Formats: C-alpha cells, structure tokens, sequence
C-alpha cells in the first residue's frame, strides 16, 4: 500500500498527468479582481492572477531568506511542524526548523504551512490583497467591542522542503485563500466542491484506509495547478485541495470568509464538525462571526425591501443559508453547547425571526 507523504507515494504524483488546471481558473490582472467582478461572475473557481500588479500585496524582495524569517519573527518560537513522510503534527522552534532547512542532508521531509505572524516583527513587512480585505468577515464585521479576540488568520508564512505535500483538505471553517509564491514552486491539486465530490471527501475523511487512497482517484476531475514565484492563486469556499512542494518554497497566504458562498460555508463548517476537524480551532468564534454577519445581510435586505427593489440572488441564497444555521444552532436540544458564541448584541430569536420574514417575500413577492 501507498502511503501518503512517502517518496513512493511522490514518484506516482509526480508521473499522473492531471487535467490541466487552465480548464477552469480565471487568469486575470491585478486591478481586474474586485468585488464588484466577483458580484457580478462569482468567485466559484480559483483566479489565477501572474503578476502580483494592482493587488495591493505588499511583500519582500525574492531574496528574503529562511533565515529573515527567524529574525523578524523570532528563532524561539514553537511552530507547527508536518513530518511529510508520516503526515502527523510535530512540533519545534523556529530556530531548529531554519536549521534543519538551511543544511542540505536533510535526513526527513518537513513542511511548515500554519505559522501566523500576524503580532511579529515581520507584519510590518506584508500587507495582503485588497480583495481579500474588501471581502472578509473579519474586516468588514468584526465589533470592535465584543469579548471574542478576534481571529488572526490573515498572514501565514509558509516554508516546505522539496516533496513536502499536504494531503486532500477543505479550509477550515471553508474559508477562501490567497496564496503567494515568494520563491520555490507549490502545485495545487484542486478538486471542484460538487455534492458527488463533497460526500465523497466526507466518506474518504472517515474512512481508515484515508492515507493509502489517493482522494483524487475518487472524482471525475483532479485538476494540476502549478503556482510559480511571483504569481498568486486565489481558491474560493469549499475547494477540495493537495499541494506539492516540488521545490524548496517560501509563500504567503492568508484565510478568510465573505458573503459570496455563505451557503457552501456553512455545509463545511458543519461538515468539520461531523469530522471533529482540529482544524477548526484556527476559527474558533465562526459562529460567532456568523451572527454578527445575519445582522448586516439583514439590514441591507430591509433597506432594498423598503424602497421595493430586489436584492441580489447571492443575498438570498446566503441569507436563507445563514437562517437555517442560526435556527439549527437554537434547537433546544443543540442550544447548550452553541449558546456561547452568542454575542452579546444580538437577539437569537428575534434575529431568527426578522431573517424568516424577509425571507417571505421575495419568496411569494416574487
Ligand atoms: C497533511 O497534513 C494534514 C494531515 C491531517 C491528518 N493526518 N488528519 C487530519 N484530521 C483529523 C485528526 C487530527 N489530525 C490532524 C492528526 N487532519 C490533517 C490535516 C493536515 O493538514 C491539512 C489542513 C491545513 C489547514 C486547513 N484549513
Ligand atoms: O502548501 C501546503 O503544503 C498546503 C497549503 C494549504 O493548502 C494549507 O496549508 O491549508
Ligand atoms: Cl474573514
Ligand atoms: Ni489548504
């Protein structure tokens, strides 16, 4: 049996010719990717854009080393650490880590993709896509008074040795992502979020031969995407994803959510539930955000129903989405153990209530 992360394992992904990612990715220019675009388009496939012109990504030279990093964030740190061969979480200072990189003989294959840096040194040094913070909860509906701190998930560095590969995943809390090349090369292996495909990664996620099944045998179309230094891949909700390190990489990238695919959040939030995905604890408060963005959506949808215009189709797919969640979590069976993402500002079941209203019209008022 193959096992995932094993050389063997890479000379197969190596060899598969997969379908061309150019089926399906957008390639566009900085200053086309805006909200208004992806309003209007939708962000349901990942936007290749090569140049990183007009994004507003504000990043170090292609020189900026393994050994910068340390600096900037600090050698003594304890960061997330994949031992690619066994796929399993180890742990180390960031100071063994440039270590074990920085010499050649490396005697096992040692990825680093979760370091957030966000409260280093080396923040000052970066500033993320526009567009990711035109569309993101986080920036967008945030208090600046609640008790839940709020998430930093926003700027990662990542640092992987050639051959370093992370296995099928969705995002947590199926966030979106942008991703950065600095040097190196990544390959995104991407997989269309269909139901057939969702209910697919449910069953292989749960299953106990997961490490010895390639998951992109699984489904129709495992598309090869090969991001190399300079260009940026944007991955949208939902997207089932591998990536190989085929060279040694430093990247950066950052998560977050938006009101585009409220509805494809919300079945993977509740999907990394069933799973117990640790994952999740990087969004620990999703739920949280979740109440305070049916407040905006409802007040925007109170606004156009006001004045007899009709909101967009995304609006209500999303908000009714939003609805059958919020209500879910009330349940009073479910109640006890969603209650304290409950904010403090809001009203659950009047919320609950002026959503199912508005929702009636537009529904019947069209
Ligand atoms: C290849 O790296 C990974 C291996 C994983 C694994 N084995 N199991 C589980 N799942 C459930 C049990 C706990 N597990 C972590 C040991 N999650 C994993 C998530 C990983 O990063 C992929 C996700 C990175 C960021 C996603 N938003
Ligand atoms: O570059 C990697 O190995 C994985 C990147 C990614 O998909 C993630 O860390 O969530
Ligand atoms: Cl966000
Ligand atoms: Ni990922």
């Amino acid at each position: 049996p193959v096992q995932a992360g094993t050389r063997t394992f890479i000379k197969e992904l190596r060899s598969r010719v997969f379908p061309s990612a150019d089926e399906i990715i957008i390639k566009m220019h900085g200053s086309q990717l805006t909200q208004r675009y992806l309003e209007k388009h939708g962000f349901d496939v990942p936007i290749m854009v090569p140049k990183l012109d007009d994004l507003g990504l504000r990043l170090p030279s292609p020189t900026f080393s393994v050994m910068d990093v340390e600096r900037y964030v600090g050698g003594d740190k304890v960061i997330d650490v994949i031992d690619v061969a066994r796929q399993a979480d180890s742990k180390m200072t960031l100071h063994n880590y440039v270590k074990y990189f920085m010499n050649p003989n490396r005697p096992k294959v040692l990825n680093v993709i979760s370091l957030e840096f966000s409260d280093t040194k080396m923040s000052e040094l970066v500033e993320v896509p526009d567009i990711a913070k035109k569309l993101s909860w986080v920036e967008n509906y945030w208090p600046d008074d609640s008790v839940f701190p709020k998430p930093f998930v926003q700027k990662y560095c990542l640092m992987g040795v050639q051959d370093s590969y992370t296995d099928f995943h969705i995002d947590f809390g199926g966030t979106s992502v942008w991703y950065h090349v600095l040097w190196g090369e990544k390959i995104f292996y991407l997989i269309k979020p269909t139901d057939e495909n969702l209910a697919r990664y449910e069953s292989w996620s749960s299953s106990v031969t997961q490490s010895e099944v390639f998951f992109g045998d699984k489904v129709d179309k495992c598309y090869k995407c090969v991001v190399k230094q300079g260009h940026t891949l944007f991955v949208p909700t939902g997207w089932i994803h591998a990536v190989l390190t085929s060279q040694d990489c430093m990247a950066f990238g950052g998560n977050f959510l938006h009101n585009l695919n409220i509805g494809m959040q919300l079945r993977c939030y509740e999907m990394e539930k069933r799973l117990k995905t640790p994952d999740l604890f990087k969004f620990p408060f999703f739920e949280a955000i979740c109440w305070f963005v049916a407040k905006n959506l409802l007040e925007t949808l109170k606004e156009l129903r006001e004045d007899g215009f009709q909101p967009q189709t995304y609006l209500v797919q999303g908000v009714k989405a939003l609805h059958t969640a919020l209500k879910l979590w009330m349940k009073k069976e479910l109640v006890s153990e969603h209650a304290f993402e409950i904010p403090d500002n809001v009203r659950p079941g009047h919320l609950i209530k002026e959503l199912s209203k508005v929702i009636r019209a537009i529904e019947e008022e069209n």
